[PDB]
């Protein structure tokens, strides 16, 4: 009667070998039935079998061993998400048993488990499909199982369905059998050995398009019938990228087919289920007339990410979620490795360092965590899907690859994948594989087992270049790293290398130089400070001959300058003085970096009684970029980088009431409205045009009236953004209510809408209030620890900068007890607000005076 197992982790001594899964789902009553048969063996004689089960009603369980069979008593521990099957006789070690479980459940109304998705046909008919999302811990909501990623097994899946529905799963359909009136049973081929979280199945009326790889794999894209004509780009990209990975690793994709399914309701961007990868419609479907350049880039990179997982994640899987980065850091990194070859015109390698700066935002906080760090419950496991695992993980891999050389790195990765195929790995296994080709292990332990990153301080005395490292933290630790430093000088644009393994060291230049610049191309996961006249020298370089260093080296100097303000190593005035070089900048990365450093400053001011300085700061920003803004054409011409730069600059200028852009935007919007929304605008100007049009009641209502009928993910995204920019608080309240409800705007959009309104200069109180009042339902929908909940917490609170706002945040989240008070995103936003308070207290008046002098 008392539950015989009191640990969250399963026993290690009962091991599954093979699952037979029968699923019978009813898309009218929104219920399903299942029969799960799992072949198991026991290392220790045990009479209790413990496995995972969550929100399933177990009707019967039996144990099979001359084909004997006997009943098992069923106990449940809902908190541990486990059931116990008690046998009459102890199991015999080494002998194969089969556990048979019959159960029922309800389709989930969330975005995980076996869940309901809906869409409307062009005439307004509601259609229902059922889809799966199991990673990390939701397979147990669809079938009882040993639901930890190291208990790999093969899966034979059978789906019972109505004739009107199509079923697809991980493997090809090998047989369909009519089993009763109006009931067909689909048999799918057995999977290779894999983790439970990769099982997938979808029952829908999707259509598809297909293409065969040179290696014979059938690649298909599935989508709702009204959107299948948008699948062509992703289909071509998936074939090219699958071919790339197969040839790059020389490890073939092992399955006969690869499906890419666009799901109408989906929480993350995509999911790598082996043989059946799934996507938000916005991450897969491309409209040649309406999709933006950034949306095309996003599809390319998301497909690259999911296909990378077929090797990094599916073939080779981390042993436990503490090492999730072995899946996610690699897949994030592989997006850039692959697409830089398959789509050279996208020039994605130029964009990579930006992920590293994103990671450094959270990693500079005490509340960050090491790349590899212990987790136990599902909320903590979901918290591992964060910028540390993804962005820092990819960034330290890039750093290691540059240090070892690409060929040595690749040889280590190939050996790693071959050795651990169909098995599970830990941090140490990766370092051992890399070393089999230098003390990689000691070096990479410093980057994976402690949080944060170092500040490298450079002091030059003639030819003598002194170096110091210290942990960078916004206001003891003693952390030290093995830092692979790089530098160039005024006399040498060769990349020079120095391994700093101690707190201090020195190198001797062959001849004196006029400047030196560390972290070449921003490939290292560290920041740099220059003592003495260093920042003056580099500021003079940027203002005199900025092309003396690369565009990404310029972006790195902009970013680091403002990071040093936060720790008192550089004054805000000197960092702002450096940003003035941007009046002659032309390139997207340093322009975007300037925006990423300066916009957050007025976002803080917007939430304070600071209208005068806020206005003057925004005027400074427009004046700084005015020549570049004025040069933009109102077209879709040019490269992907030119298109994204154009769109962001025109949006920025219009949001800040730069009259030349506002007048042009108003005229386009009036014409678009007069055409009854049938006018083809340049996609690259549509954000600015819609954002301006939405400022009036009539323009907002008209924009919303066209949202219903759009089949374009970009158009829907552009309308959502514009509607969230209104200063009409009643309209902002409506957007929150309706996207929360999910009928007129899908709930998958709510996290973004909440964040957009949290950034609205008049809406931010509404967003914070809405989060507090509707917390419990939002958690039920998206789950504690999810990235969705983290971004809603940060997006409504992390631009506050007063003690009163800080106490609201602390008071609210501490009141949640077990329903959120321990979230890592809460500690992070609290620490961010604390930094914001100190930063504004110190620098606000300095910025005010600097702007007055800037005249
Ligand atoms: C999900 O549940 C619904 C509702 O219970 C099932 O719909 C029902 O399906 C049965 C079997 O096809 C229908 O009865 C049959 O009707 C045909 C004539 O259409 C007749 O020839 C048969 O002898 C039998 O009477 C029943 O009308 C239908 N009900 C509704 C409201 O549509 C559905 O089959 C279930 N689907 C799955 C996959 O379990
Ligand atoms: C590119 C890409 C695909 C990646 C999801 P994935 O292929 O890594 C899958 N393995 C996550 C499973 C999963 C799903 C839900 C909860 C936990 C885990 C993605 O969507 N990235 C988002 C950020 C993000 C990351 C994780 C979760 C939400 C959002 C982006 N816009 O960058
Ligand atoms: C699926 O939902 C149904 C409700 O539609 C649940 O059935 C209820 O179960 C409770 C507890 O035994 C009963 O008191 C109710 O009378 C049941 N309702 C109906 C309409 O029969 C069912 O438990 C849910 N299944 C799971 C696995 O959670
Ligand atoms: C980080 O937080 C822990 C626990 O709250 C505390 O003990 C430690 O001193 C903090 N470190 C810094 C550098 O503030
Ligand atoms: C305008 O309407 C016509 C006719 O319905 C349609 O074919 C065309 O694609 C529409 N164009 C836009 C930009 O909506
Ligand atoms: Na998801
Ligand atoms: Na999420
Ligand atoms: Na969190
Ligand atoms: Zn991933």
């Amino acid at each position: 009667t008392p539950f015989p197992w009191n640990k969250i982790r399963l026993p290690e001594y009962v091991i599954p070998v093979h699952y037979d899964l029968l699923i019978h789902a009813n898309l009218t009553t929104l219920t399903f039935w299942g029969t799960t048969k799992v072949e198991i063996t026991a290392s220790q004689p045990t009479s209790t079998i413990i496995l995972h089960s969550h929100h399933l009603q177990i009707s019967r369980a039996t144990l099979r061993k001359r084909l004997s069979e006997e009943p098992l008593q069923v106990l449940e521990h809902p908190r541990q998400e486990q059931i116990a099957l008690l046998a009459p006789e102890p199991l015999l070690v080494g002998l194969p048993y089969t556990v048979v479980i019959h159960y029922a459940g309800n389709l989930s109304e969330t975005f995980h488990g076996f869940y309901k998705s809906t869409y409307r046909t062009k005439e307004g008919e509601l259609r229902i499909l059922a889809s799966t999302q199991f990673e990390p811990t939701a397979a147990r909501m669809a079938f009882p199982c040993f639901d930890e990623p190291a208990f790999k097994a093969s899966f034979s899946i059978k789906i019972r369905r109505e004739p009107r529905h199509l079923a697809i799963s991980n493997m090809p359909l090998v047989k369909s059998v009519t089993v009763a009136e109006g009931l067909i049973e689909d048999h799918f081929d057995v999977t290779v050995k894999m983790s439970t979280y990769l099982v997938a199945f979808i029952i829908s009326d999707f259509e598809s398009v297909s293409k065969i790889t040179k290696s014979g794999v059938k690649v298909s894209v599935y989508a709702v019938p009204d959107k299948i004509n948008q699948a062509d780009y992703a289909l071509d990209a998936a074939v090219t990228l699958l071919e790339f990975y197969e040839d790059y690793f020389s490890i073939p994709y092992p399955l006969p087919k690869q499906d890419l399914a666009a799901i109408p309701d989906f929480q993350s961007g995509a999911m790598e289920n082996w043989g059946l990868t799934t996507y938000r419609e916005s991450a897969l479907l491309f409209d040649a007339e309406k999709s933006s350049a950034s949306s095309k880039l996003g599809i390319t990179m998301t497909v690259a990410h999911e296909l990378a997982h077929q090797w990094f994640g599916n073939l080779v899987t981390m042993e436990w979620w503490n090492d999730l980065w072995l899946n996610e850091g690699f897949a994030k990194f592989m997006e850039f490795v692959s697409v830089s070859v398959t789509h050279p015109e996208l020039k994605v390698g130029d964009y990579f360092f930006g992920k590293c700066f994103d990671a450094m935002e959270v990693d500079a906080l005490n509340s960050s965590h090491p790349v590899s760090t212990p987790v136990e419950n599902p909320a903590q496991i979901r918290e591992m899907f964060d910028d540390v695992s993804y962005d820092k993980g990819a960034c330290i891999l890039n750093m290691l690859r540059e240090y070892l050389s690409a060929d040595a790195f690749k040889s280590g990765i190939v050996q790693y994948l071959q050795k651990h195929s169909y098995k599970n790995t830990k941090n140490e296994d990766l370092w051992d594989s890399m070393a089999s080709i230098v003390d990689v292990k000691t070096m990479m332990n410093t980057w994976t087992l402690q949080k944060g990153f170092p500040l490298i301080t450079i002091t030059v005395r003639g030819r003598n270049v002194h170096m110091k490292q210290e942990h960078y933290m916004k206001g003891d630790t003693g952390y030290l790293w093995h830092v692979p430093l790089t530098f160039i000088t005024s006399k040498s644009d060769m990349v020079h290398r120095f391994l700093l393994k101690t707190k201090t060291d020195v190198l001797i230049l062959p001849e004196e130089v006029e400047w030196i610049k560390f972290n070449v191309g921003m490939n290292g996961y560290y920041i740099v400070h220059y003592e003495d006249d260093g920042w003056d020298s580099l500021t003079g370089l940027l203002k005199g001959t900025h092309t003396a260093v690369s565009s990404n080296d310029r972006a790195s100097l902009i970013n680091n300058a403002f990071q040093l303000v936060s720790i008192g190593k550089l004054s805000i005035e000197k960092a702002l003085d450096l940003s003035l070089y941007l009046k002659h900048e032309t390139e997207i990365m340093p322009v975007f970096q300037g925006l990423n450093e300066l916009i957050p400053m007025y976002k803080l001011m917007e939430k304070r009684d600071m209208n005068e300085v806020e206005t003057q700061f925004k005027a400074f920003l427009i004046r700084l970029l005015r020549d570049l803004i004025d040069k933009q054409t109102w077209t879709d011409e040019g490269s992907v980088s030119e298109r994204m730069l154009r769109s962001q600059l025109l949006l920025l200028a219009c949001v800040h009431n730069y009259q030349p852009c506002v007048q042009r935007a108003e005229g386009y919007f009036r014409k678009w409205k007069e055409s009854n929304g049938n006018l083809s605008l340049p996609v690259d100007v549509t954000l600015a045009v819609f954002a301006v049009g939405a400022q009036s009641t009539e323009g907002w209502d008209f924009l919303y009236s066209k949202y219903q009928f759009s089949l374009s993910s970009t158009e829907k995204s552009q309308i959502e953004f514009a509607l969230c920019r209104t200063q009409n608080k009643e309209k902002l309240q409506w957007l929150l209510d309706e996207s929360f409800k999910g009928d007129k705007i899908k709930t998958q959009e709510f996290p973004q809408i909440l964040t957009l309104i949290g950034r609205n200069p008049v809406g931010y109180p509404l967003a914070w209030q809405f989060l507090r009042k509707n917390w419990n339902k939002l958690v039920q929908k998206f789950e504690l620890g999810s990235s969705s909940i983290a971004h809603m917490v940060m997006g409504t609170t992390n631009q506050f900068s007063t003690r009163t706002r800080l106490e609201e945040v602390k008071g609210f989240f501490s009141s949640l007890k077990e329903n959120g008070s321990q979230l890592r995103c809460v500690q992070q936003t609290i620490e961010t607000i604390e930094e914001n308070i100190g930063w504004m207290d110190k620098n606000f008046d300095k910025i005010r005076v600097w702007l007055q002098s800037e005249k």
